[PDB]
């Protein structure tokens, strides 16, 4: 129901071994691109994170993909 | 940088247990003119946005205020 917080989601990578700066830098981002969609809609920026956790973006964020 | 999406809009206002329906009818409005700011520039009714987020229109639509001049 609620979105996941920017903790959630972090976390949830690191429990994979991930990290936004390694992230960031395999899809050839700049650094806050990822940073910001942990706080504000972008939908590319969101399925690269949704694949990251095995997961469809709208499971991660199923407010703002209503609130569309 | 960027400007704020309509579901971050939507979202920050329920977060505060803000919806468009109620803060339409207070500031007298009609219904899309609240809807439509979402989208497209409106300086009135994103002055009232703002306002209802303690916040400055600036900082919501960085890039409406950059795209002014």
């Amino acid at each position: 129901a609620q979105d996941w917080h920017r903790a959630d989601i972090v976390a949830a990578l690191h429990k994979r071994g991930i990290t936004l700066a390694g992230l960031s830098r395999a899809h050839g981002l700049a650094a806050r691109t990822l940073s910001n969609a942990m706080e504000r809609h972008y939908p590319r920026a969101e399925r690269l994170i949704a694949q990251a956790l095995d997961m469809r973006p709208e499971d991660i964020w199923p407010q703002r993909y209503r609130n569309k």
